[PDB]
């Protein structure tokens, strides 16, 4: 692969300083973007996933708007469900729709041995080694996938859920199929986020997106463990492949209860929506991991004088060590391109002010 | 009024010792009883909202099943919004729906004076005086309605949003139309919460439920000085009108991060969502509130003897003083009463042994 250019990103993860704040944007590859729904507009959903040059145009999309840090592959965290042999649907307006979710313990006997799922996904590896070429060490390229707990939620629910009813109903009242279901999960993952980095990733994050429906002794139970044998695995084998470990970063939606635990679960860095005050989230963690996020998406409908102006108040609360600017959550499909531009410029133009 | 018998929970609200922890659960009057559905087959739900019997009945329903500590009267927050001159339509398996959202600042001129909202409001005031009466002082009663960022949220979104993006959107892109709605709708609140108690209510309940999608930042601009009014307007109201003040709750779902401000925001007691430990929200809002909470609802999902150890648990990490135990959040439809039963009859229990 081409030699990294731009590495700021990578520095920033690892917890170096760095001589401005390095700044990506979850879903910057997604809807808000028109050339984005003109490209999406000749596949159907899981097809463009299954298309390396259209995963690889998805990607590149925003880097040619935005001096964007770092790129993230075109995937999607179903994926994984769907390799393990569920049917996933993508309703028009809608989203992603599971037609039969897994509803009694017998139903674990339809998933495939976890074991086969990388091979299964050979099609995401394919994306990413044509991402990392294409690229052409421009700026890393970030891999990800969800995390168990947010991943069986998409599998037992009947869709749209506020309260994760079902899958919470799974934890109290079947606890041993919750955590065997969440070991097939756990098993899938790891040799899918390695083949990643062997494809050529070269930072992982994993998508807790769901934790934040569980309160903290659910999550230490049922949610904390998995997400820290994912990082132990990967880490380990990618040792043993004889390659170098990429930054890992966890991003616990509404995972405020988690911080201190996150920060001792193996991720180099911790994500984190915009409900959590920077300085808090600081205190939570500690010195050793570096914080991602976390700006109100929907702050990026104010104008952009007032973006560069809650972009400055937010770098001023994180401080310039050990930081890496995003949003708190994914961009909206409504949102302004340019605004988004403003949002990069202003962490950039920021970040440098702050130190110089 | 017939005087108050067991007063445990008002005791427990204004901060004093006693003898054991008084329990309620939020929708303990729901579609998780039998007899709940039965009488609700007879009208639709804004019909019997506009039915005192029908209001008293339902409200009477748990405390016949469980010695619950106070009764809630039957409404809803959304009778406000409709007062003000909204549709709205119980969509069958659907819920709440405003088939017109208020979609630009000119919609504002289709509200009614909110002065005038408390005298449409009459049918609620004759529910909880007919409800004060037919309970004969067992235990008090609490009126409630929703906190005005969150009675916005429903007036302006088209419905079963899981980001308020469009609510969020009129706080930074209209903030002065937003300031503008958010004042209508404490200036209807305040009458109404007044009302409430004139007619009879022992306690009030403000539930800023959508507080989580809100940062510190706009919830402190947008949602907090509000909720400051409304504490401090119907206060002064009842204390003008020559009547005693009743404990206030103010419950911000979701709100972790803004327990410090909602602990001198004016209400003697902080209700908690069940994701914030104990422990940590006795920190933030110091020795002079009462904390209110905060079970998982789907702990009682659980086996009575599971919710009888989570319960003891709760108990340990909240200690004696200061506390109204409930659950984290409402319960849901299909939850079984026993279960509701075992988590009353293990407040009683556990809060006892941990007194003597
Ligand atoms: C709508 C949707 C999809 N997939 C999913 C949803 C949400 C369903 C729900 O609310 O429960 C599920 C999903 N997909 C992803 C996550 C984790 C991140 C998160 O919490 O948002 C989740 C929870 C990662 C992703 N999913 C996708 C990426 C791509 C990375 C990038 O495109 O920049 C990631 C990290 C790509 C994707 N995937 C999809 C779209 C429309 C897009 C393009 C982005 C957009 O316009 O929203 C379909
Ligand atoms: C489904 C629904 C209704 N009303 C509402 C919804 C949810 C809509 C959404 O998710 O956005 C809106 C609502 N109603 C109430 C709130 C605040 C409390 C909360 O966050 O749940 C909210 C947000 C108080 C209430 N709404 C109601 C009470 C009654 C108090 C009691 O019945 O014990 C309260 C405090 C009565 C009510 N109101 C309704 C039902 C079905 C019931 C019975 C309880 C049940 O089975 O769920 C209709």
């Amino acid at each position: 692969f081409p030699e990294l250019k731009n590495d700021t990103f990578l520095r920033a993860a690892w917890g170096e300083e760095t001589d401005y704040t390095p700044v990506w944007c979850m879903r910057q590859a997604g809807r808000y973007l028109p050339e984005f729904r003109e490209t999406r507009a000749a596949q159907d959903f899981f097809s463009t996933c299954r298309s390396p040059e259209a995963c690889c145009e998805l990607t590149l999309q925003p880097l040619r708007r935005f001096p964007l840090d770092a790129a993230i592959i075109f995937s999607d965290i179903l994926v994984v469900p769907q390799a393990l042999g569920m049917e996933v649907t993508m309703v028009p307006g809608k989203g992603p729709s599971f037609p039969e979710p897994l509803r009694e313990e017998q139903d674990l006997e339809r998933l495939r041995d976890p074991e086969v799922v990388a091979s299964e996904l050979g099609y995401v590896f394919q994306a990413i080694t044509l991402t990392r070429q294409r690229l052409a060490g421009r700026v890393p390229l970030i891999g990800f996938a969800g995390a168990p707990w947010t991943l069986m939620t998409y599998m037992v629910e009947r869709g749209g859920s506020s309260t994760m009813a079902q899958a919470k109903r799974w934890l109290y009242q079947r606890p041993q199929a919750s955590h065997q279901l969440l070991r097939i999960l756990t098993d899938a993952l790891v040799p899918y986020l390695v083949g990643q980095v062997v494809a050529g990733a070269q930072a992982l994050q994993l998508f807790e997106s769901h934790a934040g429906h569980l309160g903290p002794q659910l999550f230490n139970k049922f949610a904390l463990p998995y997400i820290r044998d994912v990082a132990k695995q990967v880490k380990a084998r990618l040792r043993e492949a004889g390659l170098a470990p990429v930054p890992m970063i966890i991003f616990a939606k509404d995972g405020h209860f988690a911080l201190e635990e996150l920060a001792q679960a193996g991720y180099e860095v911790v994500g984190l929506d915009w409900t959590v005050a920077p300085k808090k989230a600081r205190e939570c963690v500690g010195k050793t991991v570096t914080l991602q996020g976390n700006l109100d998406p929907c702050a990026l409908y104010a104008s952009e004088e007032e973006i560069g102006q809650l972009v400055k108040q937010m770098l001023d609360d994180f401080g310039p060590h050990r930081y890496i600017a995003n949003l708190g959550h994914g961009l909206y499909p409504d949102m302004d391109p340019e605004h988004v531009g403003a949002f990069v410029d202003a962490v950039h133009k920021h970040s440098r002010l702050l130190r110089q």
